[PDB]
């Protein structure tokens, strides 16, 4: 039995889970896998299931709060660049580029370029210790961090603050929680109404903050939704809003990961969206494409990909919400791709005309989503009423480049809007294109050369 250590506080939610405080030592049977692990507290003698992402093996590198594992350069920068972080906020991660090396990523401020993140490659060969510059070497990553927390000694700045992070979501609300009683949910704040129900911020079991989506009775068969929710449950990706639980009797409640900043559409139209620079909007597009690239790999279909169905969290994290749900709506008009409730302006013609919804009609919708992104949420097809959209699009009309949108992104939109589904790009390509859209000016890693 290896001893694990608690990375964060965890407050009990059920009767069979084990609550514990950060740093508490827990016994887990060695090669355990899964999202919830049976644990015995070495400090309180209490026992129960724990979320496995809340622990790391004692005196492992994973147990250091500044060790962030396989996080990407882009996602480390997102966390480091938060405005509340002082200069010298830092994390350590694996190098995506040199097997066996690490990277020290540090927030910094330069009088010409402003707030920026510097990355230092940490190397370790048998002929020595861990090092950024060969003149100064250490027995451990822990020693390297402690040394540079006292002197920049060649670094842009002294290490000061471990990069802060929110307590991670657990995967599921509890072991074996899925179909839950309505009473376990407390709806607190109504975030809005959609055509077919409402979105709430709430609490499960008095402990856990969740989003709750409620569907008007008559919207969809509870049995059909349960069968589909089995599939959606299995879609797990950092850029997809996780599906936690369901109340399966009408009115159906859908319990999901809470996203603190609301829908992308409102975000873009609101006060924070006023000031977004193009690199920020492109990074948001890249995150959406990454979630849809996962959906594409899993041979799934979203069916209603637009800014209203993207949710925003801290540091402009964007995630795709409500994937696959629109297939189940039992309204005859909407199912015919007609009526006030159907988003014809985001809908590929083969989907509207023939009901052929595929990953490639999601690519089309993504193209339209990009216009919302670059116009601060303006409705697509500025002059047109919904009634005329499909006839114009079928005749080959496409939106011209929005005035605020660069020509290169409009070229991308036009690819998404090719008449033939199999001529449109993949989400794999869309993600890659958007991630490499801007050619950076700085070198990837600071020249450790000599510091």
């Amino acid at each position: 039995v290896t001893t694990f250590v608690a990375l964060y506080d965890y407050e009990s939610r059920t009767e069979t889970d084990l609550s514990f405080k950060k740093g508490e030592r827990l016994q887990i049977v060695n090669n355990t896998e899964g999202d919830w692990w049976l644990a015995h507290s070495l400090t309180t003698g209490q026992t129960g299931y724990i979320p496995s992402n809340y622990v790391a093996p004692s005196d492992s590198i994973q147990a250091e709060e500044w060790y962030f594992g396989k996080i990407t350069r882009r996602e480390s920068e997102r966390l480091l660049l938060n405005a509340e972080n002082p200069r010298g906020t830092f994390l350590v991660r694996e190098s995506e580029t040199t097997k066996g090396a690490y990277c020290l990523s540090v927030s910094d401020f330069d009088n010409a370029k402003g707030l920026n993140v510097k990355h230092y490659k940490i190397r370790k060969l048998d002929s020595g210790g861990f090092y950024i510059t060969s003149r100064t070497q250490f027995n451990s990553l822990q020693q390297l961090v402690a040394y540079y927390s006292k002197h920049a000694d060649g670094l842009c700045h002294r290490l000061t603050t471990v990069c802060p992070t929110s307590k991670p979501q657990t995967q599921g609300l509890a072991k074996d929680a899925w179909e839950i009683p309505r009473e376990s949910l407390r709806l607190e704040v109504k975030l809005g109404q959609g055509c077919f129900g409402e979105v709430w911020m709430g609490t499960w079991n008095g402990t856990t903050r969740v989003a709750i989506k409620t569907l008007k009775p008559g919207t969809m068969s509870p049995e059909a939704f349960l069968q589909e929710a089995q599939v959606m449950k299995k879609l797990r990706h950092e850029k997809l809003v996780q599906l936690y639980a369901v109340v399966s009797e009408e009115p159906i409640y859908i319990v999901t990961e809470y996203m603190s900043k609301g829908s992308l559409l409102d975000f873009l139209k609101g006060e924070t969206g006023k000031y977004l620079r193009l690199p920020q909007l492109v990074d948001m597009a890249a995150q959406i494409a990454s979630g849809m690239a996962y959906v594409e790999r899993m041979n799934y279909v979203h069916r209603d990909l637009r800014a209203a169905n993207i949710l925003v969290g801290e540091n402009l994290v964007c995630k795709v919400a409500d994937f696959g749900l629109a297939r189940l709506i039992e309204d005859n008009e909407y199912t015919a791709r007609q009526g006030a409730k159907f988003p014809i302006k985001w809908t590929a013609p083969e989907a509207a005309l023939y009901g052929r919804f595929t990953i490639k009609s999601d690519v089309w919708s993504f193209g339209i989503l990009l216009t919302e992104l670059t116009t601060k949420g303006r409705v697509p097809y500025p002059g047109m009423v919904n009634r005329e959209v499909l006839d114009q699009v079928e005749r080959g009309y496409r939106m011209p480049c929005p005035p605020e949108c660069p020509e290169s992104l409009h070229d991308l939109m036009c690819q998404c809007w090719r008449k033939e589904p199999e001529e449109r790009p993949t989400f794999e390509y869309l993600q890659a294109f958007l991630e490499d859209y801007f050619t950076s000016t700085e070198p990837q890693y600071q020249p450790g050369e000599n510091l």
